[PDB]
Parts: structure tokens; sequence; C-alpha cells
């Protein structure tokens, strides 16, 4: 029930994305003069530096909103895609399902600590 465990494991988790060879293309911000159209599609960017830093930052209230910003990376980059059988968004749907395997008890953890919290 420690209501304040859901960081460290989601730092422990973002360290093991970074070491993913699939997270590569979503370590920083994508590169707007590679992709100059990219704005024109994703309203809102995001990337795994951007959720550490957040994180690092004391930024984040929940586990949640960190699910949020990692889900965002997913959907821009399945937005961004001409073709789902494109490198960077196959990569994505593998380091996705990494991601929920791994964020499941995370969020469980947490929600049920903040229930005895309020019992
Ligand atoms: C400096 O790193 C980048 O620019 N990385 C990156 C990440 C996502 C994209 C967007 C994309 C393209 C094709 N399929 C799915 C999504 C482009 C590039």
């Amino acid at each position: 029930y420690d209501i304040q465990a859901w960081k460290k494991q989601c730092e422990e988790l973002l360290n093991l994305i970074f070491q993913c060879e699939d997270s590569e293309p979503f370590r920083q911000p994508v590169d707007l003069l590679e992709y100059p159209d990219y704005r024109d599609i994703i309203d809102t960017p995001m990337d795994f530096a951007t959720v550490r830093e957040t994180l690092e930052a004391g930024n984040y209230e929940s586990p949640m909103e960190l699910c949020k910003d990692v889900r965002l990376i997913f959907s821009n980059s399945k937005a961004y895609t001409p073709s789902k059988r494109s490198r960077i968004y196959s990569m994505s749907l593998r380091l996705s399902a990494f991601f929920e395997e791994h964020i499941s008890s995370v969020l469980s953890d947490y929600k049920s600590a903040l229930r005895f919290h309020k019992r």
C-alpha cells in the first residue's frame, strides 16, 4: 500500500525501455527537419526522454499520467505511419506490448494503495 512506489517502478520501467532497441526512434522528439510535415499530422509530440524528464522533475502526480504520455508516443507513431508495415510503427507495436505488460501491476498497485489510504 505504498502510495509513492509507482515512481521508482516507472524509473526502472523507463530504464528497461531505453535498453530496448525498439525504443530508439522514440528516445528523443521526432526530428522535424527529417519529417517536415510532422506537426501537420501530430498535435502533441511526445517521446521517452520527455516522459523521463517530467517524472524526474516531479511533474507527474500518478502513474496514470505517465501512462497517458507513454500511450501518446504510440498513438503518434500510429497516426504518422504511412503504412501498418512501416519499420518505426512495427517497433512501436512491440514496444507498446512490452510497456503494457509491465505497467499493469504499477497501475494496479498504485490504485490499490490509494484505495487503502482512503479506506
Ligand atoms: C530522432 O528520432 C526520430 O526522428 N524518430 C522517429 C520516430 C517516429 C517517427 C514517426 C513514424 C514514421 C513511420 N512510421 C511510424 C512512425 C519518425 C521518426
